[PDB]
């Protein structure tokens, strides 16, 4: 019976021993279909919690979320389609200069996004801020884009790994989300169900990282790495720092403003050094070069000769936007109103709370709690100061980016997340460089 | 919310932290309302599985359940009622001769019943083979009896501890019923909803009990005790062999027989025992002894006088039955055929599996699959040798009492379960007896 294979699989687990494949599946395929009920799934996730999970069992587990849906097919892509996954931070806008940046050296960036909830816009919502940019390509146009200019996005298919969709949810209100196992396989699957044939993680550690312990970062980053490589989806990983948000604009158009600098070789220093750091990894795993910096001068010649903002433009252009925003920003979406907020004493800057910010730039506009939340693209956060940099009394921490006159509430929640105190140094950005 | 409360909670326990008692109210309460999920429910106790509950966290969860339902409040009965559970075992005819000899000796026995499911039926089916014996007397007829003749039984009431009810399904389909926190709250739950005063625990080790080993069932019987102390329900405890079936008889009428044989002191010599120790901590708990050697005088007086198989007659006229039946008991329901069972070999009966001897005489018609069936109260098997008796080639191992001529499959479960090998010895019968 249903009932009692789950039982047994249940006590199995909860005993220490190793699942089979075959118990896997059987769990994965009798849960997506309704036919094992939410409360054996989740007394199972529960009993992995505490007893986990072997590789072989992992990628059992990763396998069988990916068969529950959709397996995007990009063989007709030619050469080797990389992703990069990150755990997720706020001002992480590492994905809009890398599809253009790594596109440029004969990449291929085969990108599927999304919109959503969060902080900010997703990655198609940022684009958007460009007067006609969409993503209503179909699945030969994606096709022919990426052999054609190496580069192309599209929107979030429509039943990738329901099994997935369905235990992340279980596991968010059980108690069950924080298992590596768990988590592994469930970020691992849904890169792999995408079609991706090489896959870079970003693993992010500290107070605004899921994995807040540089051990616990590692921990899972070779995780996922040991699962990939398993599968034969070559799989690189970096474990990068979120004690503060990454580079300085936080929100929208003011975010797609900051790539526009970096892929002119203008941008934030620390953004620039995640993006030729995971831009190396990609190359590397593209087969486009044989070494980490030998793919580090490939992309920094890409910015300096201009290559990378050009792809940029063919990106924005082949999808109906109008590229000439790019070689003027300026004309991007502008806030009525720019406030700057002010140092309140003297010294160095020695804590920014990247979730808090990030909420901050979320309460003017910048980010959707629900699926029917509109986002206004103009607004946002720009920090004008990051942990070590010296600051005096009344000069600009940061600039608030509001369509409304009243940011009490916003100038509020950004006293709660910034410390002024003595001299600190700026906290290091690349912790680790994983390849096994 | 109560989602997040509920969440909080799991966490809490999971992440080996001690739940508040108001946390185990909400819970309890909020599950047994339909506000709190069957998938958040089981998600906890896999957590307490493996995480436990001290002393204080058992307490308020058997209290959250005991106030779940009704609370029999016996308080108009005179004197210590005291109550004896067993957690189970094929043969364990203790309390048809308990309930008249306890009460032989003026201790009320507030007795609440059941038929139910198993390999016999319950206590009330077994009476019940008694022409007229009914258990149809209202409460304050239940209050009465007991106080002029110091014994009656009842049925189930309607509503006792609908958590418990709820919760311990749920554990038997989600891997979390074998948890000492949750055993012995679940158990101690019912019998101190019941109303009794004072609590004997007969828990079972070895083969035919749920607890298989010593050292389990000791744990969870000091579990239980401290519980009852700790609430003010006196609480005792026994530790006794179940390798086998107790006694000779497995059946209805059949164990019937055997009490009133034991209530003349003509009985098995282990199931004698077994009463005497239990009724000697039941009627030291009711203080009408001061020490156990005392008490086991009594009760030996109460059956060679024959005071108690006359309170057994009491008890039966009382509720409806031809007491005229006790003195002349082979005018009990008897079955139709008599099948010897005889020993393939000669030497020592060594095994004697309890569980599979109660499946052969389920399998006569001597106990319910489903609430729906009906049973048989003539069938069943006498066991005519037990572990450490010697046995010659032909003799007979047992007789096997049917109302059908064809017993091929009962036999065949015989066959499983009896082992005949070189001389051993009896195993010891009461393994510990536990006052703290
Ligand atoms: C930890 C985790 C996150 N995610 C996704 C959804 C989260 O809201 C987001 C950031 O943690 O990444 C998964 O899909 N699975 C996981 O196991
Ligand atoms: C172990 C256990 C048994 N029981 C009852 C129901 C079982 O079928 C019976 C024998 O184990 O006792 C409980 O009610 N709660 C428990 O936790």
């Amino acid at each position: 019976s249903n009932a009692m294979r789950m039982i047994d699989i249940i006590e199995k687990k909860r005993d220490g021993h190793t699942l089979t494949t075959e118990e896997i599946n059987f769990f994965i395929g009798g849960y997506v279909k309704g036919d094992i009920p939410d409360y054996q799934a989740s007394s199972l996730a529960m009993a992995i919690y505490f007893q986990d999970m072997n590789d072989d069992e992992r990628v059992a587990l990763t396998m069988a979320m990916v068969n529950s849906g959709d397996m995007i097919d990009l063989s007709d892509i030619k050469g080797v389609k990389v992703d990069k996954h990150s755990t997720g931070g706020v001002g992480d806008t590492t994905t809009l200069v890398l599809a253009p940046l790594v596109a440029a050296v004969d990449v291929p960036v085969a990108k599927m996004s999304g919109r959503g909830l969060g902080h900010t816009g997703g990655t198609i919502d940022k684009l958007e801020a460009i007067d006609g940019f969409h993503v209503e390509i179909d699945e030969a146009t994606f096709v022919k884009l990426v052999n054609e200019n190496k580069v192309a996005v599209v929107g979030q298919s429509g039943n990738l790994t329901p099994a997935d969709k369905k235990l992340y949810a279980l596991r968010d209100v059980t108690g069950t989300v924080n298992s590596i196992p768990l988590i592994a396989s469930s970020i691992m699957s849904k890169k792999i169900a995408a079609g991706a044939d090489a896959i870079v993680l970003d693993v992010k550690t500290g107070s605004g990282a899921f994995m807040k312990t540089l051990e616990d970062a590692e921990a899972l980053a070779h995780a996922m790495v040991r699962i990939g490589n398993n599968v034969g989806r070559n799989t690189m990983a970096i474990i990068s720092d979120m004690n503060q948000p990454l580079g300085r604009a936080i929100g929208n158009a003011l975010e797609l403003q900051e790539a526009i600098d970096t892929l002119k070789g203008q941008g934030p220093k620390d953004l620039t050094e995640l993006v030729l750091t995971l831009g190396s990894q990609m190359v590397v795993l593209a087969n486009k070069a044989e070494t980490l910096e030998e793919a580090r001068a490939l992309l920094i010649e890409a910015i300096n000769s201009g290559a990378a903002l050009e792809k940029f433009k063919t990106f924005i252009k082949n999808q109906g936007g109008d590229e000439t925003v790019i070689d003027h920003p300026e004309r991007l979406p502008q806030a009525q109103y720019q406030i700057e907020y002010k140092a309140k004493k003297s010294g160095y800057v020695t804590e920014l709370v990247s979730n808090d910010i990030g909420v901050a730039s979320m309460m003017l506009g910048a980010g959707r709690l629900t699926k029917e939340d509109d986002i206004d693209l103009a607004v946002g956060i720009v920090l004008n100061k990051k942990i070590g940099d010296k600051v005096e009394e009344g000069e600009s921490l940061l600039t608030i980016h509001s369509n409304r006159q009243d940011v009490d509430d916003v100038v509020k929640k950004l006293d709660s997340s910034i410390t002024i105190a003595d001299h600190v140094v700026s906290p290091t950005l690349i912790h680790k460089i994983i390849t096994e």
